[PDB]
């Protein structure tokens, strides 16, 4: 493959997407943090028109990330870069070769996106009932074999949903949101326990994955999700 | 690939989307038209759980489409049934084999499905502005070559879009909607002219592809609409 400079940041899920899929696939890659707070001007006009994170440059020539040259082709979408990454390397198992395993690993991520991902945020950020929440989960949850990943061997479906899974355990065990302070453990403990066992079990497997946690800074998660939503139940 | 049996419904852009690709990769299979008004009994517990169309069972022994065997691959979610139907025909053309060219193509769908249908079905169902509509039509366009289909040869681009600008432009050509009744043949004919000449332009080569007036019924399809949605505006 052409180089790689991978434009990210350690807050922001979607761009751990993309961290995840790199390192299963042992790709040579420059990163360059972009402080979502203090975006470089260059950014936007010269890397991605969206002004967000993730976003790769591909191939041109060797330059400094904050130096971009027009000749790299600039991609963007979370997704779309982790199906890129498997793509580029056909043998770091990203994807299956196999058709309808393609077509289940797609299908799980639907029900990640369309369902868990707008539930977790509806909770979260607006306080939103929990009833949602336990309903997505318990859909994806029904997606899951009996053992392994999404799909049995780890692949593009389980790189979609671990960095969210990572960030919901971060804000419900230390209560950060807009639900009712103190529900936040209780909730977390009933996703991964009883009648969530099996999707207990899915997580701890997926955060034990090696890309996962060498692209996880729980700390810095952590203090960052704090001091970023600290004021969700105070704020006027 | 082995057999193919796919449920779909005339009057559905996500399983147009289907058919469409099935007609570019040639493949043998066999269409079973689902009653959307008076869904078989059988369809959720035995098909697809969500009681949507499209889906397809995928090999299994040969039965008639309203006895589905438990041993073929159930599938759904059109986008998925689209990459698998290119999966299964590698020389049909749906995807490239380029994983740049892959990328680019999932990109723009990502724009299909993330601005352009939501803004559509706001201002069609929700009576919205058509301002967010022209936006999402600008940002589509904007990804466009200068000549051609959305990454030069038509593709699951393609696909994933033309069922829905040829719904559009029924129900906008015929003043269906909640929008004010009059208004609908004068945005159909912004969306194709003026600044959105290339868009326009883009509409009637999609519109000519075989696969697509081969899996369109217009006039089936503007009498459904009709039909269907002929209380959105008040009587008074
Ligand atoms: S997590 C940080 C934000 N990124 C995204 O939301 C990416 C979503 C895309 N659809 C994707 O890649 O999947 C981000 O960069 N926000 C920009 C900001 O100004 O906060
Ligand atoms: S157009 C007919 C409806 N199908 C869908 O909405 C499919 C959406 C999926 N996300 C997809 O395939 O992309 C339909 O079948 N409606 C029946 C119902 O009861 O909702």
């Amino acid at each position: 493959p052409e180089r790689i400079t991978l434009y990210t940041a350690k807050i922001c899920p979607f761009a751990q997407r993309a961290e995840i899929a790199l390192a299963e696939a042992k790709a040579e890659f420059t990163p360059f943090q972009i402080d979502l707070s203090n975006k470089p001007e260059w950014y936007a006009p010269k890397v991605n028109p969206a002004s967000k994170v993730p976003a790769i440059a591909y191939g041109g020539p060797e330059v400094p990330p904050d130096q971009p040259s027009p000749e790299s082709v600039k991609l963007a979408e979370s997704l779309v870069l982790v199906e890129f990454v498997a793509d580029l390397f056909p043998n770091s198992g990203i994807l299956s070769s196999d058709p309808v395993t393609r077509a289940q690993t797609r299908f799980f991520i639907e029900g990640v996106s369309s369902k868990l991902i707008p539930a977790w945020y509806a909770y979260f950020l607006r306080g939103a009932s929990v009833d949602d929440l336990y309903t997505a989960a318990e859909y994806v949850q029904s997606l899951l074999p009996a053992e392994g990943f999404a799909v049995g061997k780890f692949s593009a479906a389980d790189i979609a949903i671990a960095p969210f899974l990572a960030r919901a355990r971060v804000s419900l065990v230390n209560e950060i949101g807009k639900y009712p302070e103190g529900d936040g453990k209780k909730v977390w403990a009933a996703l991964t326990s009883g009648k969530f066992a099996r999707l207990g079990k899915y997580a701890e497997d997926l955060f034990a994955r090696e890309s996962f946690s060498s692209t996880f800074d729980e700390d810095y998660v952590t203090k960052a999700f704090s001091a970023r939503f600290a004021d969700l139940r105070s704020k006027h």
